[PDB]
RNA sequence: AUUGAAACAGGGUCAGCUUGCCGUAGGUGGCAUCGCCCUCGU
């Protein structure tokens, strides 16, 4: 397995049912962690899998608004001239978040030639130590860069083990199956968050 | 393959045009620095 910790000032993970005016989750998204790992090192033969997620500091809100346009650009058009399109939008940003993750990975069907578990693990350790990636992982939006330190266990502020509130059902991931290469179309798996005392545990199917 | 991807609170708006701190009213009226002693004695 692997244990990593992420830190940053600001972070939103928007629920679906309010996507129009942002209402971020309280906790991080199990789907999000998958992509955060993939950000460091993407191969077409690796399938990630998240096991444990740990909060570190108490949740804290702030609110914000800025000016937006809501027209996806198209080839037939020449430009946008945003003045004729603006839709002010609001947002519910989490503040001062650092999270801890326990996760591992397995192999896809297309193992390929250099399908060595050990070499992938080794190069992952290398990239984690030196700070290597395709791109800086977001925190739900491109503007909130995060910072990740590869640690073994208990190398940050003591986890906030306090029993916290429920959250009902929560977004899990988005299936890739019925889609060919390049995710033609997808459905939405869910799960039950069920208010883990401190360590939220991602159950597989 | 992050409910992600692209997303200006923007564009300008004098605190201004003016009015006496003035017109007078006393420091007055009146009380002796006095009353007194050697520079002798060769």
């Amino acid at each position: 397995r692997f244990i990593l910790e992420i830190s940053g000032d600001l972070a939103c993970f928007t629920r679906s049912e309010l996507k129009v005016e942002r209402v971020s989750y309280p906790v991080i998204t199990p789907a999000a962690a998958r992509n955060i790992l993939m950000a460091i090192l993407w191969k077409p033969a690796i399938r990630w899998k998240v096991l444990k997620i740990e909060i570190l500091k108490p949740i804290q809100w702030t609110n914000i608004r800025r000016n937006e346009v809501g027209t996806k650009m198209s080839e037939r058009s020449g430009s946008l001239y945003i003045e004729d399109n603006r839709q002010q939008r609001a947002s519910m940003l989490l503040k001062d978040v650092a999270y801890r993750i326990h996760a591992d990975f397995d192999m896809t069907s297309e193992a390929g030639e250099s399908d060595n578990y050990v070499k992938f693990a080794e190069m992952f350790k290398r990239r984690a130590k030196k700070g290597q990636y395709f791109h800086q992982p977001y925190l739900g939006c491109r503007e909130f860069p995060c910072d990740f330190r590869l640690l073994e266990k208990a190398e940050d502020g003591l986890p906030l083990e306090d029993i916290t509130q429920d959250f009902g059902f929560m977004l899990y991931d988005m299936d890739f199956s019925k889609s060919d290469p390049r995710d033609s179309n997808n459905a939405e798996p869910m799960f039950y968050q069920c208010k883990a005392v401190n360590g939220v545990i991602t159950v597989p199917p």
